[PDB]
């Protein structure tokens, strides 16, 4: 049951028609997330999941339009009928409102009870069909939910907040960290309740307090994102996955996203959203929008956003930057940024379901850095002659030992140790000996009338003068890395 203001915006014959729809909804008081998420789901289906166009199907129709050179020729965008999307929309509303009874739960001064929210979660929980033995992609949107009843972990949380909007509940909102989503609610908006899975132990109906308390990356020591309705649109925008298969991405779904991120950027709703500022910078690198800022400019906004709004406890802000440096073959600035990545992670404790960030750290230490160094060593006969890199490298390994400290699980093992020695070896003994490790002479500075380094970790302190030697001790370091 949409408004006539919404209905006249259709049909969506192009990306610009979608971008237009999204702009109009942002200007309204409560943006219709259900509508918007369906539109993203619809278009993505044809643009990525099932590109083949049917024969004897009057319901659907496509719009020809020139494609850019070198490719040239035309491209056929799926025209969103109002008749199609109106039906889908009304099924969801009828499903949710048919499933629940709002007049039972007396929201005394608009107070949605924890009782009430657990029901809405359970309505989404009982109707879904989970892809267990396969990792299905493109199962994020309410299109996927209404059509196939398949949703990824994060999409379940989003689906609840959709239903909460479908029942007029303004106070229920999507919470998320860098790799997990739940719901945030209350009068002052400080309740937490799990509404999904992660990878595992099924725990819905609980607060996220124990997660915060144990200093795990998945919950960010409390410094996670609380979304207003406008930020929830930026999430569904970010959830667009253009990949047809492993190595190919759809150009239309790129442009669609890249355009839609800029719109939000202008309206100001990427201000408290670091990961979105990185994704737009990643897109700018691939295809730079004409008359717009640079990736670096956009990456540094995401860093400051995390520093100001999120207590400088986010990790990906720095990794976004180092990757750009890495793909540009600027070896000094990349390690520097990976050392800054270590600065944040040192003050965590590695718990079991912080799986995703380990994988990223592992790849830097054991694939990307040695790749860059193998390039650098071949390029030499320089960043290897430049002693500033080795100070950054040691501080990157420093934070991972410190990360590991205070955990129930070990981080480092023999597999890691090989590449440390390989990377250590890439710098000459003349270069590495110049670095000075000190405790500190005097604290502070005052207004009156070689390069320094400092380890926080026990392990790097344990091998202080082993790292600085003339000839490398490959056997001894491997052992001293691992400990109880
Ligand atoms: C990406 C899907 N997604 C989640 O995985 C997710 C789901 C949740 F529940 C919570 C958070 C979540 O993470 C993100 N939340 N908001 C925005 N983006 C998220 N992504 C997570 C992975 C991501 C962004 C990309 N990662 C970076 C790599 C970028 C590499 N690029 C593409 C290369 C460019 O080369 C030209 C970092 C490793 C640096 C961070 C959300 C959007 C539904
Ligand atoms: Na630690």
């Amino acid at each position: 049951g949409l408004k006539a203001a919404q209905k006249t915006l259709f049909p969506l014959r192009s990306i610009d028609d979608v971008v237009r729809l999204f702009a109009a909804e942002l200007g309204r008081e409560e943006p219709d997330l259900v509508l918007l998420s369906l539109v993203l789901g619809f278009v993505e289906h044809f643009l990525a999941v099932n590109r083949v166009i049917p024969t004897n199907v009057p319901e659907l129709t496509f719009q020809p339009s020139p494609a850019p050179d070198p490719p040239g020729g035309l491209t056929y965008f799926p025209v969103a009928d109002l008749s199609i999307i109106a039906a889908l929309y009304a099924r969801f509303t009828a499903q949710i409102r048919g499933a629940v009874d709002l007049s039972l739960y007396p929201r005394e001064g608009g107070v949605s009870s924890r009782e009430l929210v657990k029901k809405v979660s359970d309505v989404i929980w009982n109707s879904l069909s989970r892809s267990y033995f396969k990792d299905r992609a493109h199962i994020q949107s309410l299109f996927s939910f209404i059509t196939g009843t398949k949703l990824d972990s994060s999409g379940v949380a989003f689906a609840v907040v959709g239903a909460c909007q479908a029942l007029g509940l303004r106070d229920v909102h999507l919470a998320l960290s860098e790799d997990h989503a739940w719901v945030v609610f209350g009068p002052n908006g400080e309740q937490t309740a799990e509404v999904t899975w992660h990878g595992n132990e099924d725990r819905r109906g609980q607060t996220v307090n124990a997660g915060v308390a144990e200093r795990s990356w998945l919950y960010l020591k409390g410094s996670y994102m609380r979304c207003d309705r406008k930020m929830e649109v930026a999430f569904m925008v970010c959830a667009i996955n253009p990949s047809i298969d492993l190595h190919t991405d759809s150009l239309e779904l790129l442009q669609l996203q890249q355009k839609l991120l800029w719109l939000l950027y202008d309206l100001g709703h990427l201000e408290r959203y670091p990961m979105a500022l990185g994704n737009l910078a990643d897109l700018e690198e691939l295809e730079p929008t004409p008359g717009r800022p640079d990736p670096l400019t956009l990456y540094h906004k995401g860093i400051a956003s995390a520093k100001t709004y999120y207590r400088d406890e986010h990790i990906y802000p720095y990794m976004y930057l180092a990757g750009y440096h890495c793909r540009n073959r600027n070896v000094r600035e990349a390690l520097q940024a990976w050392a800054d990545t270590a600065t944040v992670i040192q003050d965590y404790n590695y718990c079991r379901e912080d799986e995703e960030i380990y994988k990223e750290f592992f790849e830097v230490a054991n694939d990307v850095i040695p790749n860059l160094l193998k390039e650098a060593a071949s390029l030499l006969e320089s960043a290897l002659q430049d002693p500033e890199c080795f100070a950054h490298l040691l501080r990157f390994y420093d934070g991972i030992c410190k990360w590991e400290e205070g955990s129930p699980t070990p981080v480092l093992h023999v597999g890691w140790a090989t590449f440390l020695v390989q990377s250590l070896g890439r710098f000459e003994g003349q270069v590495r000996q110049k670095v000075r490790i000190v405790s500190g002479t005097v604290a502070g500075t005052a207004r009156g009338p070689g390069p320094v380094l400092t380890f926080q970790s026990e392990k790097m302190k344990g091998m202080k003068e082993l790292l600085v030697a003339t000839k490398i001790n490959s056997s001894a370091i491997k052992l001293q890395l691992t400990a109880q």
